[PDB]
């Protein structure tokens, strides 16, 4: 029945993927962001210039106040609410009902965006990240809890405003080509991987693959770009400059703030490198890489100057946090958070990004030594 599960996300550039809930009795609807970067599930609960409509614990006879407070500081944004427990459903989802931990959002910061069409958040890493303490569980720990929900669950976003598939349970094979490549999970808290190898080009960056790592590297659906610690984003930039010397930019925009253009359709994709990431395979000495195309990384913005050019913001930050494999980095891969072998699945999507010549790809094996000197401690 993974069929039903087939394009229930929806999102706006930049702005993250959603995906259809209910909460309380009688059923309240509200569309919540699916992160893979935390794991509170949370939503608004008091009224907010930027919400078209919240949960009101007031008409919900299920609901069950939990007398104690919280609040989720992010790498960006914030908002902190009240804990409690209600019945919880995804319509396009599995055919159950779990009771779940709910944070009712009263007050918030820099994180509701203005006109974004959802209301709450869905965090689906591990406990040991999750607020005030571990002992608030998880709401997918709850549902595999509480159902046969096989404990896994993959993830399919697709860019162009954007959609694409959250498929809980399983994997739908119609959803990607080739082989899937398995990463471990380094530890259970963010989603954390270890990345062996980068190179640009072909060229390999040549540094100390620790600093690939430092102080991790994490699969993230609730951050947009590819954020590189300082050591490596000056690497990539240099190195992303020099290809593309062909043409120039503001130094405003390799910093991610402004938006280059460029005549309706002469975009020179070309001239713009692919980044290829090489992570830990699941036998001894053996890795495999997935290639970003530069469609993933310049990330197109609605001008609303003049709506004859394309334009796009460099979509590749600078990070004192670790590497996040953001949003961009995913879309175009179907990713299988296979939670039950603590492994991450890699396979190139259905909904791939098109050049026409160059494509997004997912091979292997390669061979690597040494890989577990890449962990940062
Ligand atoms: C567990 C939580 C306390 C936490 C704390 C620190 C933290 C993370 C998670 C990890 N995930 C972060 C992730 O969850 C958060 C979640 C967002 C607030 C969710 C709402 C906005 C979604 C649509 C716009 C995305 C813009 C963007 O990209 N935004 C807002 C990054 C900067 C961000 O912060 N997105 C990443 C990292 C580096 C390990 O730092």
């Amino acid at each position: 029945s993974f069929v039903e599960m087939v394009d229930n996300l929806r999102g706006k550039s930049g702005q993250g993927y959603y995906v259809e809930m209910t909460v309380g009795s009688p059923p309240q609807t509200l569309n919540i962001l699916v992160d893979t970067g935390s794991s509170n599930f949370a939503v608004g609960a008091a009224p907010h210039p930027f919400l078209h409509r919240y949960y009101q614990r007031q008409l919900s006879s299920t609901y069950r106040d939990l007398r104690k407070g919280v609040y989720v500081p992010y790498t960006q944004g914030k908002w902190e609410g009240e804990l409690g427990t209600d019945l919880v459903s995804i319509p396009h989802g599995p055919n159950v009902t779990v009771r779940a931990n709910i944070a009712a959002i009263t007050e918030s910061d820099k994180f509701f965006i203005n006109g974004s069409n959802w209301e709450g958040i869905l965090g689906l890493a591990y406990a040991e990240i999750a607020r005030p303490d571990d002992s608030l569980e998880p709401f997918f720990d709850s549902l595999v809890k509480q159902t046969h929900v096989p404990n896994l669950f993959s993830l399919q976003l697709c860019g162009a405003s954007v959609g694409g598939s959250m498929i809980i349970g399983g994997i739908d094979h119609s959803l990607y080509t080739g082989s899937l490549w398995y990463t471990p999970i380094r530890r259970e808290w963010y989603y954390e991987v270890i990345i062996v190898r980068v190179e640009i080009n072909g060229q390999d960056l040549k540094m100390d693959c620790k600093e690939y790592n430092y102080d991790k590297s994490i699969v993230d659906s609730g951050t947009t770009n590819l954020r590189l610690p300082k050591k490596v984003f000056e690497a990539a930039v240099k190195s992303i400059k020099a290809a593309s010397s062909t043409e120039k930019f503001p130094d405003g925009f390799w910093l991610g703030e402004q938006l280059v253009c460029w005549q309706a359709g002469t975009t020179p994709w070309n001239i713009f490198p692919v980044i290829s990431l090489y992570l830990m395979g699941e036998v001894t000495n053996q890795s495999f890489r997935i290639t970003i195309l530069p469609q993933q990384y310049l990330r197109p913005v609605e001008d609303v100057a003049t709506s004859q050019d394309d334009c796009y913001k460099f979509a590749i930050s600078q990070s004192s946090t670790g590497t996040v494999m953001g949003a961009v980095i995913m879309e175009g891969f179907y990713v299988v958070f296979d939670r039950a072998r603590k492994r991450i699945g890699f396979a190139v999507s259905a909904c791939h990004v098109h050049d026409e010549f160059r494509t997004a790809a997912v091979e292997g094996p390669f061979v690597t030594l040494d890989m577990e000197d890449c962990g940062y401690n």
